[PDB]
């Protein structure tokens, strides 16, 4: 347990982090499920890109799938400490006309690990 | 337009769901599997798709393994877009397999779930 | 011998797969020559993506080249057992109507090893 | 047409210039940042952008690692296209942080660059 | 409407056949070279191509390293669509050269191929 | 010291090539700043594809970039041989119409070690 290729991640508000790839360069690829009271795009997985470099993370989704749109990106910056990672996120909405319409939140990340199943 | 789109979710009578995220010009597909099949491994998280799609043709395949549960196997769907639906006949081959016999069959029909375009 | 990046699998009618490249994650990525008599979109080389997990193999077609089209594909699923690939397979045509229109039949593909050269 | 496109080099107050080589249809960003701010690591080399565009929203993450020179961290910005400027909020992680308080913050605003399509 | 296209395949006079895939918005180029010049190793099988189209400028290379047959050497073309054909100058190195001397050089002129949309 | 993935080498007319990844299969990938007098698309970056095979490479670059275009693409190839890349390099321009419209040389790219920093 670093912040690993095959890992998930699940935050205080319920929500959870695929990564399902950090190829060499650092790169990072996987899908987030939003499970946070008061905010749309819940329950479908949406598309994460990033980087890793140590223990340093970021992360951003585009809240546009197959089944729901919020007309938002969300940001994570971030580090894995003790079997945690903890972030600090900043949501811009479509449209936005100052940085004081951009929300912002504190979203830490305990792992779950892998079952084998069938 | 209508038919297999980039950015169209596809539930089966299963209560699973196709998330087509990208169709490239190429014919390639890219998505996520979330498995909601009464008896299955591997519900209620997403596992990454790869296909091609040709008009109405469409093959897809999921390898069962993401970071929360693993299945030890791979699903291939086979079909083709009709009548509002994708009808699909799937192979299931499990990691150790040595027989044929043991690539288990199945027959799934996707309808296109409510996009909500909204917050 | 497993299933590994640069293989190159050969089948009962002649036609043969080249795996280039199997990442991390156990996505993909190859191409095919289609040698099976009856068939359309045989000589030329068409794109392969699938999966592997172990001994278990997805792959599948889209046949539709630079040279020649045949409004079809083909998906594999199959495993590597004592030095072959054995497999089912499945057609689908452009167009089709029903479930019977979809071609079905068995491959199994026997390994070829790399010459060097020049 | 004008807005965030592929093929778009935006330069910050600090000097410091985004390269926007490509955007999917998938709403994916691709490109180079280069840094020309005062007092940083990782000036004057270029270094790999992800990130992604959604009408006038964009975020966008570098990684200070290129071989010429690396600085132990990643930033990401935050931020929208609003009067010909992108207008962006940025936290930047050091490797090896353990407290969110950590995590630094500042502003860049965007300005549009001089393309000279001609040899 | 004629030139360098997605889904386009081009033959040289020693009889080999460049097969491309896809060219991106970017540039990017992706495809399958057959090699069947007299005299040659790594012939009969498809190579990797990756490269640029701009225009009617075109470069393109291939690594001599597939499954079946490796040859220990890349080559590289350079060249132009004009009339209907595509005229290249290629350089060819071998895996250990210590000499500029030993990259090997060449000139290719390759006509479309006959595609046949049918089954 | 290979040709590796991460490394920034830099020609006799003061050029960089940064290499960021070379994957398994061989396959390159960087970008490259031109510093050459009399030329165009000086002093931003493009994008670089190529090869790696042993102390075999190719490399090519596109000159279009967000800030300056030249209509043009250069390929070279060349080797690795006692700490540096040894290059011959070809040059078409767009709406060339004769192989005597591209332009040739040789180029030798110098390694730079990668400094730490903050
Ligand atoms: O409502 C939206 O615009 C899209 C979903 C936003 C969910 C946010 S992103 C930061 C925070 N962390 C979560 O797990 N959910 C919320
Ligand atoms: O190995 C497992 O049990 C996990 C995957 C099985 C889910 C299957 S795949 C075909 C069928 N259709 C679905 O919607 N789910 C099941
Ligand atoms: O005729 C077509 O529609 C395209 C070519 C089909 C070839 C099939 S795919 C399954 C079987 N295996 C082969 O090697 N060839 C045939
Ligand atoms: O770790 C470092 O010092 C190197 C990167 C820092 C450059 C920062 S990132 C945000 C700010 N905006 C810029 O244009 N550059 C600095
Ligand atoms: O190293 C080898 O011998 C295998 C590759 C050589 C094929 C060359 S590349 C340039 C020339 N043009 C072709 O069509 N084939 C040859
Ligand atoms: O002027 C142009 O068309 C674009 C830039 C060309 C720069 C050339 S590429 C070969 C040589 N090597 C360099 O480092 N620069 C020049």
């Amino acid at each position: 347990g670093g912040v690993q290729a095959l890992s998930a991640w699940t935050n205080q508000s319920g929500s959870t982090l695929y990564i399902q790839s950090v190829d060499p360069s650092g790169s990072l690829s996987g899908y987030y499920i939003n499970r946070a009271a008061g905010y749309g795009c819940q329950n479908t997985p949406y598309p994460v890109t990033g980087w890793v470099y140590g223990t340093a993370i970021t992360f951003t989704v585009l809240w546009e799938n197959a089944t729901e749109s919020c007309n938002s990106i969300t940001a994570w910056t971030g580090f894995y400490y003790q079997g945690q990672i903890t972030t600090l996120w900043q949501l811009v909405i479509n449209g936005s006309t100052s940085t004081g319409q951009i929300i912002s939140g504190e979203d830490i990340f305990k792992p779950s690990q892998q079952k084998k199943s069938k």
